[PDB]
DNA sequence: ACCTAATTAGGCGTAATTAG
DNA sequence: CTAATTACGCCTAATTAGGT
């Protein structure tokens, strides 16, 4: 345990993940190094996002 | 309980703080809390208040 | 009687957590 | 990792207790 609150991401940083969304949807640890590198964002964030983008997408339909 | 009082000064401030952000974000509500020094809570009422008022008669 | 600022219970997205 | 669920934050609108 150590703390951990939602975010809000905002359209931009938004739109960024949703652009290297399609590409590889299934980015390994330099990809993912480099989006938190442009967006700010915490690792985790990033990951659990893209976790969370392969859920919804397979999630319909 | 409070009734927490408001101040002109603060509410100055305040619906300066209104214009360019009907509904702000954390960041926003954070530094506005700092420069008025109330809670989270404090501000966030008074913007929701606000937020049931403004349209009530528009 | 106004003013307003606090709950108050409810619904909505979706990030974060958990099961598996 | 996936697939399902939970928790949070973020907003509403109708009460609920204050104040000069």
């Amino acid at each position: 345990g150590a703390k951990r609150p939602r975010t809000t991401i905002t359209a931009k940083q938004l739109e960024t993940l949703k652009n290297a969304y399609k590409n590889s949807p299934k980015p390994a640890r330099h990809v993912r190094e480099q989006l938190s590198s442009e967006t700010g964002l915490d690792m985790r964030v990033v990951q659990v996002w893209f976790q969370n983008r392969r859920a919804k997408e397979k999630r319909l339909k």
